[PDB]
């Protein structure tokens, strides 16, 4: 796809830091744009290309659309989208109430210029952040991470997309973002099925699949930490009935782990660790720090200037341990007694290799029509209940409908802030 001309596109300028040594690191001024479906396509009389949930007669197929239609610059990042920056801090608003419409959710990318995304090697080294959740409610998800993209996001790889990342084109993840517009740089028109309760939303024939490192999923309530490889953790489109996650008719069908290997405290065991008033209080701001070596994934906290260990799970035949390694990602499923999807992909080792793949570092906020992150906070799913890895947070069963939690949390908003990474032993000297 082109490139619009009726809104220039300015990226707000963030910082983050390359440490070496722990109280060794500085100032990396790169910056952040927001994905390529946020933003306006129409073609050169200004017809819309995509109104509501629905292309227009503007268009035509996958390859036409993505000559004749442009996709543009955001105007303003707050009166649209309510993402808010400021030295350090991201800023990322729910509900964006403005004159002419109303948005939710964000997902940013940290840059590398404003044509190429900050791409990150993970195998050896730990990320570190600050996080405020203190007002993310249930039925809500804020999420940091990283997911394998390509640095110039498609327009290389895909020609036709000569707009590319610095237009935050070039999404991919384990589900296979087949809700975007655009994969591979030829549109999902053919036959785009739309959405009943998403109004902007849909799926398209196409997904964009690569590598999930999913640092971060959670609220106020819980938190998830979830690692998830693939045949081809490499970024690749799918195709119709061989696309996966939640978007599809089978969510295993795809080359990739919809689901992985997730650490979630609350759902391991510990319904007193996390949460507002908890051991590691989420009524404001800690550091997560988070590691990445061979076939094993640490994460840890640090809050009121303390050591927060995570605590392990407390089932029969689980290890005795908090840490993702192969070990947890043997017992876990046939206890939480699930299809491994993680396992049928190839194991550990195949995470080991996508632990080596270069990926793109994420920042955003949404809700889930398919299952309003009851799979995050609550008891998923519902069917039984009372069952290993049943419940995953302490949030009513109730909560997530995305229009109810939409109108009243619409304040909603999470803040991500101090970025540190650099070895193990790096970012913090604990
Ligand atoms: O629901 C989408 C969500 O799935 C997450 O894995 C879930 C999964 O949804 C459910 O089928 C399984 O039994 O439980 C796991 C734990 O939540 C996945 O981790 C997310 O990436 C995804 O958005």
């Amino acid at each position: 796809q082109r490139a619009g001309n009726e809104t220039p596109e300015n990226h707000p300028p963030l910082t983050w830091q390359r440490c070496t040594a722990p109280g060794n690191c500085q100032t990396v001024n790169a910056e952040v744009v927001i994905d390529a479906n946020w933003r306006w396509l129409h073609d050169d009389n200004m017809q819309n290309c995509y109104d509501g949930n629905q292309w227009t007669n503007a268009c035509s197929t996958a390859t036409d659309c993505a000559e004749k239609c442009m996709i543009e610059g955001a105007g303003d990042y707050l009166g649209t989208y309510g993402a808010s920056t400021s030295g350090d801090a991201l800023t990322l608003k729910f509900v964006t109430k403005h004159e002419y419409g109303t948005n939710v959710g964000s997902r940013f990318y940290l840059m590398n210029g404003p044509d190429k995304y900050q791409m990150f090697n993970l195998m050896g080294n730990e990320l570190a952040f600050d996080v405020d959740l203190s007002t993310v409610e249930c039925g809500i998800n804020s999420a940091l991470y990283f997911v394998a993209m390509e640095e110039d996001g498609g327009m290389a790889s895909y020609p036709s997309n000569q707009a590319g990342a610095r237009y935050g084109t070039g999404y991919c993840d384990a589900q296979c973002a087949r809700d975007l517009k655009f994969v591979g740089g030829k549109a999902n028109i053919e036959g785009w099925k739309s959405s009943t309760s998403d109004p902007n939303a849909g799926v398209g024939p196409y997904g964009s699949c690569c590598a999930e490192i999913d640092v971060w999923e959670s609220n106020a309530y819980a938190f998830a930490f979830t690692p998830h490889a693939c045949t081809t953790n490499e970024y690749h489109v799918c195709e119709t009935t061989n696309c996966g996650g939640t978007y599809s008719e089978d969510r295993f069908a795809g080359k990739c782990d919809a689901n992985g290997c997730d650490y979630n405290p609350y759902r391991m065991g510990n319904p007193d660790f996390y949460g507002k008033g908890k051991t590691l209080d989420t009524s404001r701001k800690f550091t997560v720090v988070s590691r990445f070596e061979e076939n094993k994934l640490s994460q840890y906290f640090i809050q009121d200037g303390r050591k927060i260990e995570i605590p392990p799970p407390t089932w029969e035949g689980m290890p005795n341990s908090s840490e993702i390694t192969p070990e947890l990602c043997s017992t876990m499923f046939d206890v939480f007694n699930d299809r491994n999807r993680f396992e049928e992909v190839g194991g550990f080792e195949q995470l080991n290799n996508a632990l080596r793949v270069p990926m793109v570092l994420v920042m955003s906020i949404w809700d889930d029509h398919y299952a309003n992150m009851l799979w995050l906070d609550s008891i998923y799913p519902p069917e039984k209940e009372g069952q290993p890895g049943a419940a995953r947070g302490d949030c009513p069963t109730d909560s997530g409908v995305p229009a109810e939690v939409e109108a009243q949390f619409p304040d909603a908003q999470v803040v991500w802030s101090n970025i540190r990474f650099g070895p193990i032993g790096s970012t913090y000297d604990f």
